[PDB]
């Protein structure tokens, strides 16, 4: 029960991302989208280099790394978005960035309205359930391994080796605070449907999204390469079904 892979994440948990968005600027579809892009394509960076110093991450091969990151990032990204939100405004607004704040306004003025209420929904999770900082940190992790092609990666054997470990590290910051016998076994089954809500919201964000990058063009919203590039190649793997959520109550 010692706390060496909680050191780790915390230890690796990334910093204050600023998207760089002009608040001082009337509202407005392409600019508040714009700029949502601009936060994905560094926060992409920096989950590239949290990821790369995961435990067990740089074993996996290359590609099956490169992989994983880029299947997972929009899953990772609306969960950790829903974290800033429950720890900052109270859920009851999208803390995308410190200078990216989605009130009521801005979900209806970019047009995300409907998904932008599914990821409140998830935000407010973490508030009903109690989620501690630790079982964040543990479920944040465990994403990553949450997205993968339907054959499996160039040496599937590790991951799920990997992938295994993280569930237990999961169980042990749950043993290791409260109550035992029913009181955790339960507690488990929450976390782990609390983790299966994110695959279907990111679902849609990875829809919404690639509809966004073909109508791009015409509707004046920017795209940064690196991001424009996983949108047309890899998201489209994962609308069309080649590439599926590992779900834990499928
Ligand atoms: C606007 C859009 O293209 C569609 C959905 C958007 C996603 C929604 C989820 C999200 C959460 C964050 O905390 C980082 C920024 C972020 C996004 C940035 C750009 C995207 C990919």
């Amino acid at each position: 029960c010692q706390p060496i892979f909680l050191n780790v994440l915390e230890a690796i948990e990334p910093g204050v991302v600023c998207a760089g968005h002009d608040n001082n600027q009337p509202d407005s579809f392409a600019a508040l989208l714009s700029s949502l892009n601009e936060l994905g394509e560094r926060q992409l960076v920096h989950v590239v280099k949290w990821a790369k110093a995961l435990p067990g991450f740089r074993n996996l091969h290359v590609d099956d790394q490169m992989a994983v990151i880029q299947y997972s990032w929009m899953g990772l990204m609306v969960f950790a978005m829903g974290w800033r939100s429950f720890t900052n405004v109270n859920s009851r607004m999208l803390y995308f960035a410190p200078d990216l704040v989605f009130n009521e306004y801005r979900m209806h003025k970019s047009r995300m309205y409907s998904q932008c209420v599914r990821m409140r929904h998830l935000s407010q999770e973490f508030g009903w359930l109690q989620i501690t900082p630790q079982e964040f940190l543990c479920m944040k992790a465990l994403l990553l391994f949450s997205i993968i092609p339907v054959d499996g990666l160039k040496n599937q054997k590790f991951f799920d080796e990997l992938r295994m470990n993280y569930i237990k590290e999961l169980d042990r910051i749950i043993a290791c605070k409260r109550k035992n016998p029913t009181s955790c076994s339960r507690r488990f089954y929450q976390l782990t449907k609390l983790l299966d809500s994110v695959q279907p919201i990111a679902r849609e964000l990875h829809q919404f999204t690639f509809d966004l990058l073909i109508k791009s063009h015409m509707v004046s919203v920017d795209f940064p390469e690196m991001m424009a590039e996983i949108i047309s190649v890899q998201v489209p793997k994962i609308l069309s079904g080649k590439v599926k959520p590992i779900y834990f109550h499928t």
